[PDB]
């Protein structure tokens, strides 16, 4: 009757998943979309460094271990939706070029962007990070978790008693969180997957917290306006 936020999934079942990470430490998550592409946050990019050597990490499990089906791949270039009016909430997506290609295998693969389904409120969402399972911890969870969280109406989150219009929830974005409006996973959280029956429907947005109720997580929706974007930069690559 209390307390439960964050199972850890099988080792190497959520193949898709991407650790960002400078210096080799984890700040975000991603998904892997194409073999040289990885879908994240906008907040994942650290602008306050020249360096810090980024790096993603593919076939992962444990951030700490040696496992025989990770690569790390450096970042060549992020790529975040352009912003006239930037500001925390909004248009909190970013595409990072790989350096090299990734290898395919069981424990490495990409995962489709949605193209057409619609996203309903109540639906039920697996959210996947290595987000910290305690709010005051300042280093995220060393193995891959998974979080069941509620689609929101947008009438409800747009409500005085949740975001009161700052941030404010537009089309492109979308609330959930469990029965009390609250954000289950923490640090280390942002630019990872909202899943909904088997569709990849949202990118997690940064600087969020969590454990607060009626402040729910808060997801970049992938619709057209960002589907183009993505499509539009997966040219190049191109041939010879």
């Amino acid at each position: 009757m209390e307390i439960i936020g964050g199972k850890e999934v099988s080792p190497h079942s959520r193949p898709f998943m991407a650790s960002i990470q400078y210096g080799g430490h984890h700040v975000c998550g991603g998904v892997l979309i194409d073999p040289q592409w990885v879908l994240t946050a906008a907040h994942c990019q650290y602008r306050f460094t020249k360096g810090q050597s980024p790096t993603v990490v593919l076939g992962a499990h444990s951030l700490s271990k040696n496992e025989a089906s990770k690569q790390t791949l450096e970042i060549k270039k992020f790529i975040p939706f352009s912003r006239v009016t930037s500001d925390p909430q909004s248009n909190d997506i970013m595409l990072v070029k790989l350096q090299t290609a990734a290898k395919l295998n069981k424990h490495v693969k990409m995962l489709h962007i949605r193209s057409k389904t619609s996203l309903r409120s109540g639906t039920k969402c697996k959210v996947t990070g290595w987000g910290a399972t305690d709010p005051d911890s300042l280093r995220p969870s060393d193995t891959l978790r998974e979080v069941t969280v509620t689609v929101l109406s947008r009438k409800l989150c747009n409500s005085q008693s949740y975001y009161n219009g700052d941030p404010f929830i537009t089309k492109d974005m979308v609330c959930a969180g469990d029965a009390k409006g609250q954000k289950d996973s923490c640090k280390g959280d942002a630019g990872g997957p909202l899943i909904c029956k088997g569709v990849f429907h949202a990118i997690v947005s940064g600087g969020h917290e969590c454990g607060v109720a009626t402040k729910p997580g808060i997801y970049t929706l992938l619709t057209k306006k960002y589907q183009t974007w993505i499509k539009s930069n997966l040219v190049p690559p191109h041939t010879n």
